[PDB]
């Protein structure tokens, strides 16, 4: 892992009427979040690969990157974050995803997303990319 490079994936599904629904997550027990994880050294040339991998590991869904936003920087608890919009399309077949981490999930309409975000990092990712919806 690159310790100071992260990928965010704003995960959505395309609906039959041309609207979208966005997946939010929370570690039950600071609001809601998108998919987030470290970019591996072998993904540094295309952090969108990390976004798809993290989406599979967290949700059991796979799909494609629809938009890669500009990287942004955040202070450490500097982190460079690469935000993406990921359309999930099919179930993941990845062996790694046979055991996932327990997580709370919520599908919402795009109009519901911003009020569910409390952390600067997710607000920045949404601010850069929400016009896709």
């Amino acid at each position: 892992d690159l310790e100071n490079v992260k990928a965010i994936a704003i995960v959505y599904r395309e609906l039959s009427d041309g609207s979208q629904t966005v997946l939010l997550a929370k570690m039950k027990g600071k609001g809601w979040m998108f998919v987030r994880g470290h970019v591996r050294k072998d993904e540094e040339a295309d952090p969108g690969v990390a976004a798809i991998r993290e989406t599979q590991e967290e949700t059991g869904f796979t799909g494609m990157v629809k938009q890669s936003g500009a990287p942004f920087t955040q202070p450490g608890s500097v982190i460079t974050i690469h935000p993406h919009i990921v359309q999930v399309q099919e179930a993941s077949k990845s062996k790694d995803t046979e055991d996932t981490v327990k997580r709370e999930f919520l599908w919402v309409r795009p109009s519901e997303v911003r009020s569910k975000l409390q952390r600067a990092e997710m607000i920045q990712a949404w601010d850069q990319l929400h016009s896709f919806f």
